[PDB]
């Protein structure tokens, strides 16, 4: 018995956004922050969707090497030299916005397991359930994510993983259990999930109107599982196994400067390709995939050393920003993972295309979701007690 | 966001199943209605479902022909003779429930592209105007426009109903439904949005009762209501189920009325894929034996007449009515639901071949948890269309 | 633990039939004239063989086998003698070259002749009462009642008891129903397995024949090939100790009450076995209705290695004999004469079982069924049939 | 002719096989839950045996099989005697329900015990001797390939028959030399003619397909009255026409063997388990490993139990075999000072070749099952030779 909202999606705010575009319509002080460069992609949108495979926001990525200048990423096929275009498919080298800011736009060429000590205490050889551990439904198998608590209601204490994982269609329930189901082999059942989210309009996930398209969703795929009324929680671990102690959600400021979270390096722990490195290299892809549908997605990662970030039933895992001055590393976001059909991008010629890995804010997601991440285990016992 | 359950299927809720299950553990005083039958079948449910493909209620089928004797049907295999059972797998002719109040049990052997006439063409687009029977038709899937409804609550606008998995998809975020056909593969008028639908529904909120000791037991109750666009015009919707004429109100179906009074009458039901069929109710309540774990239920079973199959794949949405006995308005009791994939039959006499048979979910007891009334005349169709 | 000859299928007894061959056509010599008289003309089935025998270079030669029996014109079978010669598309005179067409008469060994023929050769379910009352609906077992291993179904031939040894009672089914080979044991229920359904345990598989050489089976050298071997896949199955025998009948129903065997005679004239009327209840199409057609069919494959097969049957009125299932039935004669109807062979079950083969223009092509010859079969398993109640509870004792 | 048991595998050994336990009572009385003597320790394999056929109830119990041998510890073989029990994924206590962890010590009749350990578990090379293997080489022995109509496997030993005629030939494993469409299973080198060149070896004489475990290991080592040893051999003696002067008994890369190292189910543990071994094959050349457990235990699918005998893994890493193997002699090396001893043959195929997980930081590997050789040498009554000349003795010794 669920329920999307009955006419308050077409001619109340379908023209009222076209009223925001409506309305607003060389040396200017050039964008500092991913709020501007939302701006500039969305007032465009129809021209930058013409011939795109999609688009994103951060700095311009020249012969190979990320640079330090604010650009607009434009995805295509195939990227060719400009003699092989005819002038409807070239794309201008500098775009301006409304208010006079402006930003550069660079062409990236698109599309669309693991041994080690680790990668068993992660399946099932540790004597602990933490961020990294295996969590399987009766199909598929994933990571699960953060330990979290609701805010309303019982204020029960669970972990947080994305959807797809924790979630089939034929099946009623949703019964998760580490480090397998019952059907396939040994394991302990955590429990149930309880509330998860799907798709969130871009104007309640982000503020703003990143797109012109009246049917813009965020690829928000998150759910939450309380543990079980019979389930032991004190085996529960907040000690990011392989990175140590963790500190507290770092929230995607969309005003703050770019380089703060473009160019960032990240790392996680998953149950399929354990500690792996990366860097983060665009936000806010959008969706260049036709169905009238306009699709976004937050975190943009490629890894670090040629070496995937991710591999399949990774999703799940915690994007952790690694310690830049000896701090506790803070998480951004949560792998997301889907559909499994998986794709590269291309940045040298003298080596082919690499995996790039999508994730959801966990700033955003923690919020519409209700829940607070726990990151010792003394502030664990305490929400142990409130239920 | 959804919202499922936060404790209160785990030893809140299963130690109230546990509780009517332990509390409670011929010569007359026969089951009458299918709330007995149920209740009989619940309590024995762990001996049946010991060898059994399956379990329904209903009347006893001897010799192909329904008979006069209420009983729980019991779905096997393959049927063989009794000289080849040992005694722990041949099953008793007689069950006695709580109460002293008793049952026979029979045995059913059982198991788990489209028609060209005028009327055919008709629901396909070739007609001036939509209604039941119209083929409905998201990005991907077909289906058929079952009722013509309105909501109670909230707002009251108009819309229809059809099942569910013809209405809802999973990546997209919204689904929108065209009639003949949508743009991306011919021409085609936009219906409107799935404004809510229903997947699954536990048996003590569907029937009233608990239908199985399995704590894990819910109702395949597919089912979605789909509001008409603002730019629709609602002036080509038509209330005539075309092939049968008027129809009446929902008749409910009260597991406490007598059993002749549903099992056994004849039901008929115009589909986008095989038109207006005729077919017969031959049990209720048939439970799962689908090896998830998870105790599945569904409403109506019905079996095409005269060794005809009575649905094919494209009739998911289609209006299970009663034919009409005394000259009354006929009264839909049903709709069918979807799946319509294995494909699965049962035997009911030698000289002939096996039969297609269909689901249905119970009409009357989905238009409350969709908290939708139907519309059955032009007439009454104006008033919702003037009340939004 | 198995057992292969010893080394006498190479050279000596090999040789020996090279001999047997080697003597003629030193010592066999037509004398000018292609006139041939009429007394010398093929009577019966081994005289056909033989002509067939001494020729196989130049009939297996452009060929996709060869038979025994008589000669099909028309549509319809004559009642003369004659070598049947399988091709793949049978076409006029006019488009073969004259290496490719056959001669109409052969001349064989001390001037006996046949005529010899071309036809052109290839290699779900019924649902009646009866069908069902075998396959687990009746309350009795018998001839045509639905016997399944743990992966395939089959049908049982016949009640038959056991020479030497315990004499024990069971029943007799082909090879291909009740024989795999992961399985270390081979278990037989009615009407199916534990792994599939409910149903009786029978028996296991005692004891079976797979192929036999040409000259231990019919007496002969059927063919010059050295290596030359009969498809003879049949099996028997004693009943279990702990089984109710009196449950067993053998009444083939939709028969009756059949008859001794009667053994295929070689010697015996061609209108006894060829053209004669043959009907069997098998579990997949129950009671049909067939004709033979032909003798001892020849095949050879691209290792070498010669096969036979002895009954070949096609269904009547169109109708197809057989379906896929009907492996083990009892291939009977129908009574003629007011006498007791008496089976000759069993439906013989593989990969070259059921192919097609096209009688009349005016209908399309028919499907061919292969069978065993009973009569040899039981000797070589040391069997006798059992044809009524009382005579099965007389060798029931005898345990 | 096919055989197989009429009454004595169905409640003549049935009740007998029972017997033994029941014999077994154990006093209804139970030990101490303490202290044990260590003079009731394992000492062989014959006691690890019915240690594990007593407990067979509840090691089915949520298990996939087990086998008998010495503990595996992080990633190390030790020399503790063990019944090792295999799981589909190894896991902690603390997620396990006391249902299924094992217990650390099992204790059997008579006060023997052993430990239990747990293993995670599942079910071509270029070089210059591969391909003297395989047809380049101008000598047949033991690692030549050899081939039927359809498959191709190793020669294993230069074999003599021990009754009737005494004929030399080769021992190589039944799937590798035995179809069931062919009447008769001819060898070639290395190819057959339908695909290569190649000279004819000769054709299976003999072959072996399930053996029951009281006959195989002379003690009844399972509870399942179904029970039976993957045995799978066969023998071929050397062709009436063959030149068995091209044959030699120099396992090349190995050099000359000794005679047959019968498996003792008597003599201490370690002489076999853990010993090094090392074998040469048509598809993964001389290849070297280690004896890892003995005795692999299977139900499947019904009430049968099926057992094979050695279970090797490859050493440093390395795979043991590949498919085309089946059929090589696997080879303990240097018996210390003395020739190195042959004790089994690879069996290879179907569902014999799986993996097991030894460390975390490697990925699974894969272990190869194997046959007894000394028992497989009597079942099939063939004595293996040795040297070239006592071969040139047996050659003419034929009859
Ligand atoms: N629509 C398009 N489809 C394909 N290729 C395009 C398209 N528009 C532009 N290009 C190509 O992309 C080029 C622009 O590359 P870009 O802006 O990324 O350069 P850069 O960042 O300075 O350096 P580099 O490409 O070495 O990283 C154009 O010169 C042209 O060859
Ligand atoms: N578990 C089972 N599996 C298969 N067949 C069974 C099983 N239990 C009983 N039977 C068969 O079902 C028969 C009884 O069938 P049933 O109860 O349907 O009879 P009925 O309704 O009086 O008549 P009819 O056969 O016409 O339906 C038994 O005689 C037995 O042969
Ligand atoms: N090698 C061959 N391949 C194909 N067709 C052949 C071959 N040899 C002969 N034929 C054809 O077969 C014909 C002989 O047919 P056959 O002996 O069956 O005649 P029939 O019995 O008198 O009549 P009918 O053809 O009506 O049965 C030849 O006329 C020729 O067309
Ligand atoms: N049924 C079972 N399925 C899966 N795992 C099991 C089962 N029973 C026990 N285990 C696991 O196996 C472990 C025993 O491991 P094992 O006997 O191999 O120990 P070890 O040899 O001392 O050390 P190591 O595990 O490093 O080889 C138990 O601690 C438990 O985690
Ligand atoms: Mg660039
Ligand atoms: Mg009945
Ligand atoms: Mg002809
Ligand atoms: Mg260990």
């Amino acid at each position: 018995y669920f329920l999307w909202p009955t006419s308050n999606l077409q001619h109340c705010a379908a023209e009222g956004r076209a009223n925001y575009f409506g309305n607003l319509q060389p040396k200017g002080q050039q964008a500092n922050s991913l709020l501007d460069l939302m701006t500039i992609r969305a007032f465009h949108s129809k021209i930058l969707r013409r011939f795109s495979l999609g688009t994103a926001v951060g700095f311009r990525i020249r012969k190979g090497d990320l640079t330090d200048i604010p650009a607009i990423l434009v995805f295509v096929a195939r990227k060719v030299h400009k003699k092989w275009l005819n002038p409807a498919q070239c794309l201008p080298a500098i775009l301006e916005g409304p208010g006079g800011v402006w930003c550069d736009v660079d062409v990236v060429e698109f599309s669309y397991q693991m041994f080690s000590e680790l990668v068993d205490k992660l399946c099932g050889s540790d004597e602990c359930i933490g961020s990294g551990s295996q969590v399987a439904s009766h199909e598929t198998f994933g990571t699960l994510g953060a330990i979290v608590k609701r805010r309303t209601g019982n204020k029960q204490v669970g972990f947080l993983t994305n959807r797809h994982v924790a979630v089939d269609l034929d099946y009623p329930n949703q019964k998760m259990f580490h480090p397998l189901p019952p059907n396939l082999g040994p394991g302990v059942y955590l429990g149930a999930v309880e509330r998860a989210t799907s798709f969130i309009t871009d104007d309640v996930w982000y503020g703003i109107y990143a797109g012109t398209n009246p049917e813009t969703f965020v690829r928000a795929d998150g759910a939450f599982i309380p543990f079980a009324d019979d389930f032991d929680i004190s085996t529960v671990t907040t000690v990011v196994r392989g990175v140590g102690d963790i500190g507290d959600v770092k929230v995607i400021d969309l005003q703050c400067p770019l380089n703060s979270l473009i160019g960032r390096q990240v790392c996680k722990v998953g149950r399929s390709s354990g500690h792996t490195t990366g860097t983060v290299m665009a936000y806010a892809l959008e969706y260049n995939d036709e169905k009238g549908i306009c699709f976004f997605t937050d975190i943009l990662v490629v890894g670090e050393n040629r070496q995937t970030f991710d591999l399949e039933g990774d999703s799940g895992s915690l994007i952790i920003l690694t310690s830049q001055d000896g701090e506790k590393p803070r998480p951004i976001g949560i792998i997301w993972g889907g559909t499994a059909n998986r794709g590269r991008l291309k940045l040298t010629s003298d080596h082919g295309p690499e995996n790039w890995t999508s994730g959801v804010d966990l700033g955003r997601l923690l919020d519409r979701l209700e829940l607070d991440i726990i990151i010792t285990n003394e502030s664990l016992q305490d929400a142990v007690q409130q239920q």
